[PDB]
């Protein structure tokens, strides 16, 4: 990762991954710490954003597991740890597509 130009947030390491991609579901993941870490499990907070839907949930876990959604639609989601002295930042929104519905598939 090169500094340069605005951009580099030395993000603490949250970067939101397409774990499986579903027409009725989205799964995603974001680690990026180190071992040997002190007592007060973190915490980290979710944020979706959709077309005309907006909603949040905060999350114990680097994990996440979203259900109910739409098929072909795109949902923004942003992560971020919380601290007890200065909460990171909410991570760029992360583009993600929903599987398509029914439909054929080449040969």
């Amino acid at each position: 990762g090169s500094s340069g130009s605005s951009g580099a947030e030395s993000l603490s390491g949250l970067s939101l991954k397409l774990v499986k991609k579903e027409p009725r579901q989205l799964e995603l993941t974001w680690a990026g710490s180190r071992p040997r870490n002190p007592g007060g499990n973190l915490s980290y907070e979710l944020h979706v954003l959709n077309q005309d839907e907006e909603w949040h949930q905060m999350v114990l876990e680097p994990r996440v597991l979203l259900t109910k959604l739409q098929p072909d639609t795109t949902y923004i989601v942003r992560v971020r740890t919380l601290t007890p002295l200065g909460p990171g930042p909410f991570s760029p929104d992360h583009e993600f597509r929903t599987s398509p519905p029914s439909g054929p598939s080449s040969g």
